[PDB]
């Protein structure tokens, strides 16, 4: 059952939307909330369109709204971090992905790319490449998944990994939508696919250096979200939407640095990756909004999963921790791919992780200060 | 009764498709999964429009998810072989139709196209051409044939062959969408007609030299799945959709050589007829993706098909399993029309079994090898 | 679809139907209007309940309604002529059947009881007994079949006659109020089957001696026409009620007299049948309300039915215009069944021909006068 | 979705049904058409409450309309067998079980009954006993089970076998009716359950001593159906209605002789075992109305099956072919369950089959002529 | 939204218990599957009304479809235990609740009727009386609770709590039929009330001695459940129903013994819950089906709960994990309520508990054994 706006006249909004705007541009500015997964987004009229991030002005919201802040001192403030062409409003309107600082100009605690992009900065020459696979699945307002029969369950999971027909992918014109929306944008998507479970559905952001990665993806998240939105159903990153044998919903991260793309990079990639062989609790901590509960029912090891409690790599393994891939272990060279981080992971957490485990050599159960 | 996706408002997904997508370009990987006769999809992002197959990078996938790997090494590979327009994103998109192959580079269980291109290469002088009618099915979400009543029947067969009007074609919409899409992909499609059970249709492909057969029918296959997901309806190739007196859907192919097609090529005809005689079993096998047990539903010999037991063949003969026209009586060259493939069958399958009864004077119950 | 009355609580009608009555008694007069075939009603209140036909007033309406007269002199006259308990009113109300009258006490013309009457006085002595077995088809308000899909069709027939499932047995419902209501009225209902055609079905009327053939049968009738309203469903005597490979509705009946009941009495039947030989037009004209054209689109000689335009007898014959069951000819005594009536004949003219015919040698294509 | 006769208002019929119907009674005469699965009934009126089957007259069917008869001769005759009270009429209205017979007075090809009585006359003082837990699955008329989503699917089966709960048990309201019913017509019904698919349910008949174990399970059937009916849902005894992870239907049948049930009587029930061990094939082809191709979709050995093309027996095995009960392993003596027949088993053809093979001692693939 | 089978015609089905059963009786077996919180039940006919529960006849099952056996021995067997008028079949048919024994005569995981029993007897003297205030929330068969807007929320909290009105009070037909079924039954039940949270209810059983509290609460859960599924809705026990702002459901037992009912009892009412002030943990892990892991929803000590992880008694002290009743300090004797058990609590669990920790004076984290 989709929404009660997505039955308004459509055909209505457009002609709006037709309308010449004129020397006004509109910016969103989106954020994260206070519990680390959720977007919030405004909007301003600036008097000329943006050349660069640079000349955004920085604005504020009430934190008390949006679980950030309590009692006298609540006012946050917004500052512009990376910048975007609005596929919903067109050029030359904006979407501006902001980070988040208390009435003190502290961090925000759901903060996490101002400590992201230090780490970033201290190995920018090895130059980190990130790519994450976001499977999501499309939900009703009812709670269940878009498609699915009424208080009931599609046939056995089978026909909808890559399926096509109305039997086999459900939502398809939700994915259509995001990814040009995406590419208009400016996102690095790399592609799309049907999950296992249907209803759900997987984007490919990447490759991107640094800091970018949890920018392009953020507001991939926030595109999707704002799609749904006009077709009237929900996109939920839960890990493990539906009880059973129904597929969880992963976020796959592929690393590699510049030593790894090189030529015999493999022996870089097997030193990675038993650095991270001795740090998996901290990983999976880092890899969950609220420290690895949500991921506890996606990580049971039996549908195309690893187990949360143990730590397994191996190359063309689907069931390990840490997977490198059969072509980069004939070519000497590439990237791994991490398939522990959940669906609603943050991705400025899950980089920074990689990062401090097998590029700068940290070690413990806390993150280094300041190194 | 239509699909919950069909009723999402499409208005809205053309908005979005109406964005510029700017540099990047889409490429839709298509392969025929391990029943034989599903097709899967998924997207990837590319730089540029490609200029060739050539250009298309190999890709891979989980053949766990697809019916066709078990266990550890269930990574297949996707290996580029035909590309077309893509009739849904439109230029520069493109549709890649792919083979399959194992993590170990082996063909994969149904990739028939593998040994039908060797097959075809050494036929090549004599130009094998070739044409089929893909009979299908529209039905509903529910099972039962699209425009029927619920859980009844419409007046008997007679005025719905070639109908016009809204008691007599059922789901013409579907048909327009999948023609047009089809001539703006390039796929060699000749034409189209209701056929004699309501909701049943038919589109013709061809003609096609050697390998182009299996492409063409199997993407345009394809474009019908993802058109008919658009509509929220199923299109199903199974040879009997509904028991009694509604007819079957088949796969009539055309078969004619550079010989036949010459001045007096009926007795190349007539030549090629009496060794299909000598291998009807071996025939009725490979025109079916299960053995022919699928066929044998349809092939009754009552609703203007043959026996499946029994091969028969004449000039202008519907009944026959195997029909010269009656132009090509006349004319004393041309083509003939094998009749008994099953409308969920292989055109690799097919093809390769004409080539090798007809012209390679293969005999016995098992394809020779190397040749 | 049934009617907006069928809509109506059934629950508030019973409570005011469980209302003590009192000493009033009501008296449903029934007759049949200028049509032939339909049935007309109307209720007045008597102090007593009357003990026989006997004690009931005549009556009276405007013919000008019923399509019994035109201008100044358009009053009719109910007389009395059969009395039945109302099994939708119970005891002590009436249901009361009436011969019509025009305003100079000349018999109407769809009056056909009044020389059926005088054709049977003469006959009394041999004791003439007939058999109807009514066949009727149930229809939503719509036009179409109960119970069939919408603007559809079921499945071919063969598992509807005599079936008995939610798929098979349209209505039964009214059935069984009919049956129960024609037995506490008094009717003389032999049996009920449910017909070849779903949503088809059958009574059986009999034995009924002389006059009281045309009587039982018109109330039953009239009963299914009023228990149907309750239900909000029409039952159509149409004898073709869906064109095509549809079963017609028929009245079979079944004759006898003393001479054939008694011991050899096949030799009489066998006299009767020959009689009959000779007059198969006379009897066309008698057994339909406007000629014999209704009868044209049943009596086609497919589907268990004889031709219209050619006389047939035999034993043990479906397919004959009048057939001499199995186990009579085995007995040499009993009955023979006419199969040409159509279900909207009306009983007094079925009865009075057969008179006529069989036992008083009438000849030529008019009744004889005062004989 | 419930049948439009189940949409009439059943406060009106009751209202009919609560007339007195007076002296008249009504027998509806019950026989097996010529699929051998399906029942036909009709109904006659009677002067007087029959006091034995002896009292009820033969009566007769046109066998061109219930698959049984083609041509001329298409007359069948009804011979009542077994008589039972009316559950849908109340007393003193009957039901007529009959055995169906041709025109020349020989049995009907789906008349097993007859020769089924001769054997068990044979075999009369060894006292066999019969049970046979009957499992059906009801259905919407859709052909979808009735209670689960529109084209979808229940949870995974577990909580429904004896489910209490508006999500575990899917129309208690027919099983609790038909129960009622059986136990008021005088049927030997046993007890009753959910069964593990979600609205399949199964009844038990028995013990039933010789040919009244056939009368008693055919009648049985025919008041599910009539009591369906009325409730517009269909009962199926499709012994696998679902494919896939969903429970089949059978037809579980309980043996015991005289012999069997005295004290140290598993000597003789180990000896009927090893008779039935040798003749597989010969009761596989009885259990099944078309030969066993439907209980070929049942017996896969998965689903407390086993398998059709081996025969196994064990004390508690639930898997085998035979099962012998634990407590009578340890009371050495009582009965064994053949688990082997399908639930749309004619009980005539699997009772005889285990008499012939236990008590007669037939070998070969025929029945035995005379013995 | 109500279940499919509430919506079949109610009226019918009475019809059918309206007809005299006659002699048979049935008896309907009732038991805990593996789940230790799920009724399960089937009903065998019985030849005559049993006058006690020792008439019954012991029973089996297939354990491997109710989640309490695997593999060959998966026979399972029906000891009754306690016996209940039937109030859905009316007199003389019976509710048999009965314990679970495995294959070999053990007890099964989830019977913990037979060593609660034994505690019972050992106590005997002491007469241990019990009270259970059951509080249950009424569900659609979506999940969401029954009144409850679609896909919302009702009023805040406040006016539900034992309201009036239509506004107030949701699904109160059900607990009416509900107290009347178990008035019927023999069921000890003292009263009802509307809950805090709206939909949600609550059902007294008691007093009850010894192993009749176990008995009594079991079937009488069972009658709610047979109720709501004659309704069309689902009553669950989940001690959480609602997350937020919605109170849980909670089971609070009432303890006393005879010295706790004699004048000046007070002191052995202070001496039981300094003993059970010692045992918290213990308590907790008994007080619920999984270990305590359902209840730690509910006892947050916000919505009139006590913490789950502190212990606390006092007078009149709602918040506390035990309270003495104002009436109860007043007049120094009588019972005290453990307010810890949640509402999915197994009484045999709760009860026996109780009486180890007060009565049997046993300590440690492990039952005594044969003590
Ligand atoms: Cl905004
Ligand atoms: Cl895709
Ligand atoms: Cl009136
Ligand atoms: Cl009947
Ligand atoms: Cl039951
Ligand atoms: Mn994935
Ligand atoms: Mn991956
Ligand atoms: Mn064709
Ligand atoms: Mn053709
Ligand atoms: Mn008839
Ligand atoms: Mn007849
Ligand atoms: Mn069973
Ligand atoms: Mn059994
Ligand atoms: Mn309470
Ligand atoms: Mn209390």
């Amino acid at each position: 059952a989709t929404s009660a706006s997505s039955h308004l006249n459509k055909g209505i909004k457009q002609v709006y939307m037709a309308l010449p705007q004129g020397d006004k541009v509109q910016a969103m500015y989106i954020w994260i909330d206070g519990t680390g997964e959720g977007l919030r987004c405004k909007t301003r009229t600036l008097d000329s369109e943006p050349k660069c991030i640079e000349e955004l002005p920085e604005w504020n919201f009430d934190g008390s709204s949006t679980f950030q802040s309590e009692g006298s001192n609540s006012d946050m403030y917004l500052v512009p971090a990376a910048m975007f062409r609005d596929p919903f409003r067109k050029d030359p309107n904006k979407l501006v992905f902001c980070e988040v600082f208390k009435y003190n100009r502290k961090p925000a605690e759901t903060n996490l790319r101002h400590t992201c992009k230090r780490i970033m900065d201290m190995v920018s020459n090895q130059r980190p490449w990130f790519g994450m696979e976001q499977e999501y699945t499309l939900m009703g307002t009812d709670g269940h998944p878009f498609g699915w029969p009424s208080n009931g369950f599609p046939g056995p999971q089978g026909p909808y990994y890559c399926g096509v027909g109305a039997d086999k992918a459900y939502g398809r014109d939700i994915v259509e939508a995001h990814y040009r929306a995406c590419l208009y944008a400016g996102i690095k998507i790399g592609g799309t696919n049907a999950e296992v479970m249907p209803a759900q559905w997987e984007f490919q952001i990447g490759p991107c250096e640094g800091i970018d990665m949890g920018d392009h993806l953020w507001v991939a998240r926030f595109i999707l979200h704002r799609v749904c939105e006009d077709f009237g159903v929900i996109a939920t990153f839960d890990p493990k939407p539906i009880p059973g044998n129904w597929n969880g919903a992963g976020c796959h991260t592929n690393f590699s640095t510049k030593a790894m793309r090189e030529e015999n990079g493999l022996k870089y990639i097997e030193e990675a990756i038993e650095k991270l062989s001795k740090r998996h609790q901290y990983h999976i901590r880092a890899y969950d909004p609220k420290g690895g509960l949500d991921n506890a029912r996606r990580l049971t090891g039996f549908h195309e999963t690893s187990n949360i409690n143990d730590f397994s790599a191996g190359v063309a393994n689907r069931g390990a921790s840490i997977r490198i891939p059969r072509t980069v272990g004939q070519e000497k060279k590439g990237y791994f791919e991490d398939r522990r981080p959940s669906a609603n992971c943050d991705p400025f957490a899950v980089t920074e992780a990689l990062i401090r485990t097998c590029l700068l050599n940290e070690t413990g159960d806390e993150p280094f200060q300041y190194k």
